[PDB]
């Protein structure tokens, strides 16, 4: 067989049978052979076992003659940022995301924080690690601790005109992940009043593994917003590359609508720019991008495809409905910090609430939200859906699974690249009834 921890986009598995210090050291050795010249940036999340896995990576990298830049406890975007900013050969973030307590993982990048994925180095690393029975060498290169976040913080603040910001009251919910550290470093430079929920980093996760999409976790932010009269709330996943927004009513804003909102915010600063979006939900983004004078660029989902499309297009911004937002100036990488700074600036400058910034868009392009299906036979299930709708002659697009545009409604149906699931998204042209009947119709076909 093959090592199960090696997935399409990253390394993820149970400790210690799928991932451990020995495997981590071998990954460091193997990564050294895959990179162009330079040092390697290493960072880690709040999970209890993450430092030891990072130390093992460092030992393997240094035995292979790579200098290591240890940026310490951080978010995933800090590994991206420092890898690019320091002109390093690559970087590794040790992060378990929202996998169980006995799980960990790694996200690996090369120069300019370009992703290393299954077909771009990750399976090559896997195959080297799998066959590597050599005795561990000793270090022939040094590790330096670089915990200065000044350049990173300055970069984040560069996205907004601080003199235009108003003293909004913002709920922030790190979920006991790492986001609060950055919020607190930014706060002296911002006028906002922060209401801090689940703020302290704690890899024991007394309030649940960080996952703002789970209703119990969602409700903690919503309650804080409502009880404190906050202008809006922001929650993050544990490594804070995903951000989640709650309006002043406590309502969670579906991530689809943040793509168009952020695109308009960015296009104000960079007129005429291209914006990359995924094929899951599209109509609102295309319209908002065009209305703001930008050019929308359809791309397959998944951060590696998005980033390379952005690079080839000089796109200023890209966004997925799955709470991933990519910024050209940020090494084409995703940040969970840039988006809420931009939204806070937009609320400050416009005088409009976050709710009102999205309300009409949500009415105009209502969507199902992503609905996941584990079925016995995904291919047969997709075929049943397509056969059922064939007589309507939808416009079909195969950029990522199947997108079918029927005129007043459309859907995207695709296999996930991170879980063995089918993912469905439906949207309509201002028609909530059609959305529900078509969503239920497709759901019945998929489960048939
Ligand atoms: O919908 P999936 O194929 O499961 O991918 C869902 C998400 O997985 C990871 O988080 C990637 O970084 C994202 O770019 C991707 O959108
Ligand atoms: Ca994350």
């Amino acid at each position: 067989m093959t090592l199960p921890a090696f997935k399409a986009y990253d390394i993820r598995g149970r400790v210690p049978d799928e991932l451990n210090e020995d495997l981590a050291r071998r990954i460091g050795v193997a990564l050294a052979a895959q990179l162009d010249q330079g040092p390697v940036v290493l960072g880690h999340d709040v999970r209890l076992a993450s430092p030891a896995l990072q130390e093992a990576l460092s030992a393997g990298l240094r035995a292979s003659g790579r200098d290591v830049i240890d940026i310490g406890l951080c978010g995933t975007e800090e590994v991206y940022f420092q890898t690019d900013y320091l002109k390093a050969a690559g970087g590794v973030m040790v992060t378990a995301s929202h996998n169980p307590m006995d799980y960990n993982g790694m996200k690996l990048v090369r120069e300019q924080a370009r992703p290393i994925s299954s077909d771009t180095g990750l399976f090559a690393i896997r195959d080297t690690v799998a066959a590597d029975t050599a005795a561990p060498g000793e270090p022939t290169a040094s590790e330096q601790s670089r915990t200065d976040k000044t350049a990173y913080l300055e970069h984040l603040l560069s996205y907004v005109d601080r003199s235009t910001l108003k003293p909004l009251k913002l709920v922030v919910n790190a979920g006991n992940g790492g986001a609060g550290l950055i919020v607190d470093l930014l706060a002296p430079h911002l006028p906002f009043e922060f209401v801090r929920v689940f703020h302290e980093p704690d890899g024991n996760f007394p309030n649940g593994i960080p996952n703002p999409l789970l209703p119990e976790n969602r409700d903690a932010t919503a309650k804080a917003v409502k009880d404190n009269g906050a202008d809006f709330g922001i929650a993050w996943d544990g490594d804070f590359d995903r951000c989640f927004f709650f309006d002043h009513t406590g309502r969670f804003i579906e991530g689809y609508y943040l793509v168009g909102l952020l695109a308009q915010a960015i296009l104000a600063k960079q007129p005429g720019g291209k914006v990359v979006h995924d094929p899951r939900l599209t109509w609102n983004t295309v319209e908002q991008v065009e209305e703001a004078g930008g050019i929308p660029v359809l791309c397959k989902s998944g951060h590696a495809f998005i980033k390379e499309k952005m690079r080839s297009e000089n796109a200023v911004y890209g966004g997925e409905m799955s709470a991933h937002h990519y910024f050209r100036e940020f090494a084409y990488a995703d940040s969970g910090m840039i988006p809420w700074l931009l939204i806070a600036e937009l609320v400050s400058q416009s005088g409009r609430s976050l709710a009102d910034l999205v309300e009409a868009r949500m009415q105009k392009f209502p969507c199902s939200g992503e609905i996941n299906f584990k079925v016995a036979d995904a291919k047969a299930s997709v075929a049943r859906v397509m056969e059922h709708y064939a007589s309507l002659s939808p416009e079909l697009d195969y950029t990522d699974g199947i997108s079918a545009d029927f005129g007043q409604w459309r859907f995207n149906l695709r296999s996930s690249n991170t879980e063995p699931l089918l993912r469905l998204n439906v949207e309509t042209r201002g028609d909530a009834a059609l959305l529900e009947t078509r969503t239920q119709e497709i759901s019945n076909l998929l489960r048939g």
